[PDB]
């Protein structure tokens, strides 16, 4: 539970996780480091990609790479919509398995996704590339 | 809108912001870098602290330091509750001004806070230290 953030200077803040790591947020439109809102977008991408690769490895599917293209829109400033586009690379991965993994990840397993869903329109999509 | 995440190895993912910066997320309980859920907690702290220090500087208040103690609980895994505790340091800052700033920040200006609120119980609190 012990996370903290500290004002460094300007609008730069230091962020310390309870897993013992530190990061930097920059409130000048992410000038020198990501803005908090960028943190959120990336965390959604990351949490999702984690679960997607996990499901495939458990299902013995030979997943070799995973990339997430994130797009979003926001009020002129809350996010109105985030799209997670998965690019899954592997050997014999079947469509049904990738759909399952992207599905369960985005709507059942990804905490970040599920928290945002109650306030943001979150959509997903995927493609499969041979290695 | 152009953020992305890339699988590096293990459960380590690279995250790239459209402001042109990169970070690392680690899905092994934030082993080597923060977990996505830690990203979210810190972004809420950061977005909040940003707005808090901004309001005070606009109101000509001599804010010298700002720290946020974050605590949270989560299902045994969504966050059920996040508490933002602000520690504002300054010279002649008045209580009414700090309350205002923490208030507007947490319930009107902080996008990250406001997105989470629809799914998580978010509470705030503050204290004021002389410099």
């Amino acid at each position: 539970m012990q996370a903290r953030v500290k004002w460094v200077e300007g609008l730069t803040f230091l962020g310390e996780s309870a897993s013992g790591h530190q990061i930097l947020m920059d409130g000048n439109s992410g000038d020198k480091a990501p803005s908090p809102m960028e943190m959120v977008l990336m965390a959604a991408g990351g949490c999702s990609a984690i679960d997607v690769v996990s499901i495939l490895q458990k299902g013995r599917q030979d997943v070799v790479d995973c990339e997430v293209k994130l797009t979003s829109e926001r009020r002129e400033r809350l996010f109105t919509h985030i799209n997670l586009h998965f690019i899954v690379t592997g050997r014999d991965l079947k469509d049904a398995a990738v759909a399952r993994a992207v599905d369960l990840s985005a709507e059942k397993y990804c905490s970040v996704a599920l928290m945002l869903e109650k306030a943001v329109n979150i959509t997903h999509s995927y493609e499969v590339v041979a290695a």
